[PDB]
């Protein structure tokens, strides 16, 4: 199932919703898969996409490690959903909590994300709790770093086709940061 907790309407007419769901279930055209430059399956997100997707999932990763090449710091690539209820997987590799701008390479990351949706005319997109699992980020930092990003880019792109974007989270204290921290979002 999937259930959602919490709905920030923003002025530009875009829905942030943060729900608890197996990411790998929801129902939405775009999944973020965190990753490392050499697309890694593993992972809170990796494992369940696996676990959901199998062989197809897999094939999809691999045969987009051969066209892409190693990911860049803050790099995302995009492989077909195959064997998933999502349409597109979006793997993005987090700068590690620490490193110089590792904030602004967050956001240059969650951007990337929501810009490849965006070249493939997606209306959702579901983020899992990108950077604070073992790229060491806070997760009142990271929360707040990807929410700026994503305020940052709708205002800053018009054309932009994402209408819905999801933050799905499995932990009660993330889900009370997340909530806290759209709900200080307007803009």
């Amino acid at each position: 199932g999937f259930t959602v907790l919490s709905t920030k309407s923003l002025f530009l007419g875009q829905k942030l919703q943060v729900v608890q769901a197996d990411i790998a279930s929801i129902d939405s055209d775009a999944v973020v898969h965190p990753t490392n430059t050499d697309f890694y399956i593993g992972g809170e997100v990796g494992n369940t996409l696996e676990k959901k997707g199998g062989k197809e999932f897999v094939e999809a990763v691999l045969e987009l490690r051969k066209k892409n090449g190693p990911l860049e710091v803050a790099g995302a690539a995009v492989s077909a959903g195959h064997g998933l209820p999502a349409k597109f997987v979006i793997h993005c590799n987090s700068p590690v909590w620490g490193a110089d701008k590792c904030e602004e390479l967050l956001e240059k990351t969650v951007k990337n994300c929501l810009a490849l949706a965006d070249d493939k005319k997606l209306k959702s997109i579901a983020f899992p709790s990108i950077g604070s699992g073992r790229n060491g980020f806070p997760k009142q930092t990271a929360a707040q770093l990807i929410l700026k990003a994503i305020s940052s880019y709708f205002v800053s792109t018009m054309s932009s086709s994402i209408k819905t974007v999801y933050f799905v989270l499995f932990d009660s204290e993330s889900i009370g940061i997340y909530v806290q921290e759209m709900a200080k979002l307007d803009a």
